[PDB]
């Protein structure tokens, strides 16, 4: 089993019995991945316990697996762990079930819908400003994640279900999904357990989170079913009259999670950058003022007008792609771009690493929004820079997240400035676990303008 990459003649760190190359995750697997890239070059193999994982870095090879051979050979992400009813969630579902869930849910994020979520969020901008304006008094540090997390929550519920639960006025989901903890280490390493827990009804999500979201999303549901907008919660009612009940809740939980957790983490990273780069912060405050004269209310079209904003957002995502790695399980023997990949292998694209490769980026540790200007934008390979994945299985929420973040940014910057305080971590360190987090909360002071 551990003979695979020696047999295919693919380079790699030497696996230990049982553990595989697991111990190398000790100092976080963005580092492991960087090390590997440097040490082995363009393609390598390692073992999550007994699982062979082939890393590929060739822009062409990546396009083939992400785009060309998706439907046929590379359709599914890793077999994750013990999901429960979340088996149905779109990001977890495989093969046919996924295709069906995809075109069922993909119309959720069209122009018209998006355009129709600009006024809905437009009330949450007004409550985010107000929250911060109150927090500008004390003049002490601040936790961006906490104030930003509640914004995300509010936007997600109100659009996807059209349910205002006014989170911004009420100070589960963060307790949802540990590497050091024997847990994922006993599964990421050891998968043979999984079918057991599926009978034990044990879940990667605590029973109490999903039970809440269960009866809660069952409640946002009831209200609709009698009283007489074509939205997310509405779209899934369409299919029920070939969708089902727990399949409806499943999609909801992923969406609530995605929209809450990622949106706020990214927004924290951007603010961190704008403080630690005030010139960039000013240039943006300028653009915002140029497009929106007089602290005016952002809009769908005025949002797309802002080039430098988009450049800022893109460059944060170069440094801090919250996914680390894209993955695709190889479901039949295959030969892509002159390389043989056997059925069963997990093909891995090390996004964080390629986003930092001395090859495609000069000065790759530095935050340089300009590397994204219309002048330079075309020298950038859509297959080295993939914060949203690519091909059919790419991020369905991309356009919502970008607009939502930007709406959060426009309004916040047309009202406030951001500066490091003494409880700001300069520079920033990543925590070692799964998705990209800062090892200490991002904390910054906030002047009124
Ligand atoms: C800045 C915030 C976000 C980032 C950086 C982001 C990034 C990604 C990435 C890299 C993937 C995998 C694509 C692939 O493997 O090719 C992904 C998948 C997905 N994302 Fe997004 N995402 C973000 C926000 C969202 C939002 C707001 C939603 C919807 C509410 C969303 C829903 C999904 C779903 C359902 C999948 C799995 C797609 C499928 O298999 O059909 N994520 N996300
Ligand atoms: C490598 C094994 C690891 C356990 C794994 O497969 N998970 C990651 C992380 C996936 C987690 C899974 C999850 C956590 C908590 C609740 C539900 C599911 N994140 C996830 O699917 O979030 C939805 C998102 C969409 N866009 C960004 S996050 C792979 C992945 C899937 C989808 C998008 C990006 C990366």
């Amino acid at each position: 089993s551990h003979g695979l990459f020696k047999k295919l003649g693919i380079p790699g760190p030497t696996p230990l019995p049982f553990l595989g190359n697991i111990l190398s995750y000790h100092k976080g697997f963005c580092m492991f991945d960087m090390e590997c890239h440097k040490k082995y070059g363009k393609v390598w193999g390692f073992y999550d316990g007994q699982q062979p994982v082939l890393a590929i870095t060739d822009p062409d090879m990546i396009k083939t697996v992400l785009v060309k051979e998706c439907y046929s050979v590379f359709t599914n992400r890793r077999p994750f762990g013990p999901v429960g009813f979340m088996k149905s969630a779109i990001s977890i579902a495989e093969d046919e079930e996924w295709k069906r869930l995809r075109s069922l849910l993909s119309p959720t994020f069209t122009s018209g819908k998006l355009k129709e979520m600009v006024p809905i969020i437009a009330q949450y901008g007004d409550v985010l400003v107000r929250n911060l304006r109150r927090e500008a008094e004390t003049g002490k540090p601040v936790t961006l994640k906490d104030v930003f997390g509640a914004y995300s929550m509010d936007v997600i519920t109100s659009t996807s279900f059209g349910v205002n639960i006014d989170s911004l006025n009420n100070p589960n989901t963060k307790k949802l999904l540990d590497f050091l903890d024997p847990f994922f280490l006993s599964i990421t390493v050891f998968p043979f357990l999984i079918p057991i827990l599926e009978v034990l009804n044990i879940c990667v999500f605590p029973r109490e989170v999903t039970n809440f979201l269960r009866k809660s999303v069952k409640r946002m549901k009831e209200s609709r079913l009698e009283d007489t907008r074509v939205d997310f919660l509405q779209l899934m009612i369409d299919s029920q009259n070939a969708l089902s009940d727990l399949e409806l809740v499943a999609q909801s939980i992923i969406f609530i999670f995605a929209g809450y957790e990622t949106t706020s983490s990214v927004l924290s990273f951007i603010m961190y950058e704008l403080a630690t780069h005030p010139d960039v912060q000013q240039k943006l405050q300028e653009e915002i003022d140029a497009v929106l004269p007089n602290k005016a209310p952002p809009t769908y079209d005025t949002v797309l007008q802002m080039e430098y904003l988009d450049m800022v957002v893109n460059e944060t995502l170069r440094l801090f792609p919250i996914a680390m790695r894209l993955e695709r399980v190889c479901k039949k023997d295959v030969e892509i771009n002159g390389m043989f990949i056997p059925k069963g292998v997990v093909v891995m694209i090390p996004s964080y690493a390629l986003h930092r490769d001395p090859k495609y980026w000069t000065e790759p540790e530095k935050f340089l929004p300009e590397r994204f200007s219309k002048k330079n934008k075309d020298n950038i390979d859509p297959y080295i820079y993939t914060p949203f994945g690519s091909g059919p299985r790419n991020c369905i929420g991309m356009r919502f997240a970008l607009m939502n973040m930007k709406l959060a940014l426009i309004r916040v910057l047309q009202n406030f400035s951001f500066k490091p305080c003494k409880e700001t971590q300069i520079p920033l360190k990543l925590s070692l676990g799964g998705l990209l987090q800062p090892e200490k909360p991002v904390v910054l002071k906030v002047e009124s303008r």
